[PDB]
């Protein structure tokens, strides 16, 4: 008894959905291609500005990363595997040890060539700067500390240095290894990019065996006590993840199952902590009461390395490392909880760690460790392949070898929340919210006003992500008194370079 | 130089890609669910703030639109067709005739309830305001002129007024009808939403015949000269599109093919055009009619303000108080067209479908019962003619005929949403205008009673653009000037809208 008189028509029937879904991606591509030809700035205008930027990159030997680098390295291997149509405009992202001087020089070149408006601005990502020509984004310039910068491996195509795919793979693994913050917006795209990257640039196979020097007998026993006793403390199990070679041996052991030459001697323990200061204090104290001579215990602190690691420590006995701790506060780290109670990092996490550790050994010119990490990567891929084959399972499964794991330990916050809180901190500190360089404004000024700007540019310092040992006491996160006791420095100042 | 000869291993085999692709959507959902339980603000905190907003919407009778409205109206019809699960967070969007007073009242309620930080901010799209509680977006408040607002049809669910799906359909058609600017970011999602909308709220079937009064014999001949002569001028063919009932008769004619009923053909009450060179067209058309008419002193122009987000400025060129032709402003849009062998253009099928919807809504606001039923019948006839045509031709919804959907061919100069938005910001900056209006209750209640009352008065001195769709009665607001000699010129005037 609602309303009987109503008649309706069927606009879409069953089968129409599938037809549109299949046809839409190509229609959308054609609409994008057409738009590029008739809308200001046109593809013809875009190409001319892009060639100027490319000339600067070529001249300076700057290292291109992101989509453009992945598209070019893939196209070199197989043109049918490209991510860009190369009619459909994309901005160029490049690394630089001097991003603000580069930003000015490139903005000046475009200004003197008759382009207006031309502006270089600070991007959303701090330490990244963007160039806009006629309100259109053309390139991103990212700071890389000099030492790290020269160590980035590239493939030269048409005179341009493109970041090696296996360096770029670290960034896709970083997204996969942040399940609570990156899954929603990055995982589908990260998998797509990783898949085509590895298809064209596959995992290497190494035949060699690892050459790790067995530590001094006392060191070996101290290492053993970190795993057998320190990793038993409930507060430690809930805030720490076993990483490095001990996590690597765990994955090898699971692949053997006993039904062996891949297993390595442990040079030192390596942990990742989400309560960094708390862990370092408790670990230093633990070693102080297990060791023969407590006065022979030292701590070496290291600055973060690029975008790859946080602050770290090396707790040494008689100048020999026992254990290394890495800061992960603010991240929810992917874990594997064992029946023993202790946690290991996930498979994709240890894979990323081996990649970062191999890159660090390459920066340190440590030939022995560079080849050892390379072999560990090869062995980890092999152990995983053998395991999935043996158990007849997919890449996503219910074992320790599963990919796209969401289980993690540690408090975290969304990228959006963190970004808004960072803006509030900048606003409170009376600091510049967004830096802007306009060559029109610059060259209209008097030579005194121009020199006042050129000095201001030189007084800017970036965070210290060199990975170097901390030598300035005011930059150290931990204090060791004359009685050898650990305390956190409450009045620690942010360290800058250069 | 020289690529090395190395050994490689497998990482992804056939068909690991497919396995990941299928499993990822659910893994991502679980990562999002977990994140909402452990990350600040939690789903529990979000639900409490959302209930306060919903209480305000319910008390004020505000009309909800977008995703929330579509999800709720669909669920009412069939719960298995939900566009998203209501466990997870989604922001709410609602229409208002007083969006700034509503924004203040709702921000004040949340402030007095103990929430901090609380801010109401101007959104990226002008006339829309956003509420942020603890750095999280909760709702969007969009301005709708009073007369238009009361005319929006709703479905009441749990005390909340949700915009009728067939009003919301106009907005999805708007996206489809902007191929060069909306294809990339909106078309796939717009199709998905339209499909589920029409499945649950189908196109109606009307049996009735249209009752359009045949114009006076002279008007009929004048109407004919607009089509037979005016539409043949090459600059007119390249800047105008035939719309209204003449474009409707074109689609009916194609459906029947002259050898989809013959009784579907209507008498033309007046010509209706859409121009991408609006002022140029109106001037030329007024001049054309001045020539062809007996007694040019009987020619008048009635101007109309834009209607909501649906139409631009319009004119009605009348003879002896009788309309001959109506012109609609579309400058800045690339309008989807059908170019005939004759040279003149019609709007596309999905374009005329949207026009009939807008025209029916306008007739509803004007309380023009005759035209309201006429446009309703034209919609029913247009869906029927298309269905009959595709059925006989045995073709998909995307085809090479005049009845094809997702057409990319269009006429007129356009620019990206991003470029337009940046140019608008520059204009606001030059004019010394507020770039982004922000209301912070904390700051307000901390201010003196004079400062607080200075703000309350500012909130009354603010004028939105006149999008009432009313006839312009103030001479200073008219876009076209008619002198004592009856000649047309474009009016200068910078500011005023009522």
């Amino acid at each position: 008894n609602r309303n009987r008189k109503l008649s309706y028509q069927e606009y879409y029937v069953d089968g129409d959905y599938e037809e549109v879904r299949k046809k839409l991606p190509e229609i959308i591509k054609q609409a994008r291609i057409k738009a590029s030809q008739v809308m200001e700035p046109t593809i013809y205008e875009k190409r001319v500005v892009m060639e100027i930027i490319k000339d600067f990159i070529r001249d300076k030997g700057r290292k291109v990363y992101g989509g453009t680098a992945l598209n070019e390295t893939i196209k070199k291997k197989n043109p049918e595997d490209a991510i860009y149509d190369s009619y459909l405009f994309s901005d160029i992202e490049f690394y630089s040890p001097t991003p603000v001087p580069d930003l000015k020089e490139l903005c000046d070149i475009l200004y003197h060539k008759g382009y207006d408006p031309v502006q270089g601005k600070e991007a959303q990502h701090e330490e990244t700067y963007s160039i806009f020509v006629n309100l259109q984004l053309y390139c991103d310039i990212t700071y890389v500390p000099t030492k790290v910068y020269h160590g980035i491996k590239t493939i030269e195509i048409d005179g341009i240095n493109y970041t090696h795919p296996h360096f770029m793979l670290i960034d896709y693994l970083r997204m996969i290894n942040q399940p609570l913050t990156a899954a929603e917006q990055r995982w589908e795209k990260a998998f797509d990019r990783m898949y085509v990257l590895l298809k064209n640039y596959p995992m290497e196979k190494y035949d060699n065996s690892m050459r790790i020097t067995s530590p001094r007998d006392d060191i070996q026993m101290y290492i053993g006590k970190v795993k057998s006793e320190f990793m038993k403390i409930p507060e430690i199990q809930e805030s720490c993840l076993i990483s490095g070679f001990d996590a690597y041996n765990f994955f090898i052991r699971h692949a053997m199952g006993d039904r062996k030459n891949f297993i390595t001697v442990l040079p030192f323990m390596e942990l990742i902590s989400v309560k960094y200061k708390d862990t370092v204090e408790k670990l230093y104290n633990f070693l102080r009461e297990k060791v023969v001579n407590p006065d022979l215990i030292t701590i070496d602190e290291y600055f973060p390395l690029f975008q790859f690691t946080g602050y770290s420590v090396s707790i040494n006995y008689d100048g020999i490392p026992i254990v290394k701790v890495y800061e992960a506060d603010g991240y929810c780290v992917p874990d594997i909880k064992t029946t023993s109670g202790y946690r290991y990092v996930s498979y994709q996490y240890i894979l990323m760690i081996m990649y970062i550790s191999k890159f660090k050994a390459h920066l340190d010119k440590n030939k022995e460790m560079y080849f050892n990490y390379g072999i560990a990567i090869s062995n980890l891929v092999q152990a995983r392949n053998s395991y999935l084959n043996q158990k007849n399972i997919g890449v996503i499964n219910d074992t320790v070898f599963s990919e796209f794991r969401i289980g993690c330990i540690g408090t975290t916050v969304s990228y959006t929340r963190m970004s808004r809180l960072r803006m509030l901190e900048k606003k409170k500190q009376g600091k510049v919210i967004q830096f802007v360089y306009t060559p029109k404004q610059y060259f209209s000024q008097t030579p005194e006003q121009q020199n006042n700007f050129d000095e201001s540019m030189k007084k800017y310092r970036f965070k210290n992500t060199s990975g170097n040992k901390i030598t300035i006491p005011k930059n150290l996160l931990f204090k060791i008194d004359e009685r050898g006791n650990i305390s956190e420095e409450i009045s620690t100042e942010e360290a800058y370079i250069t």
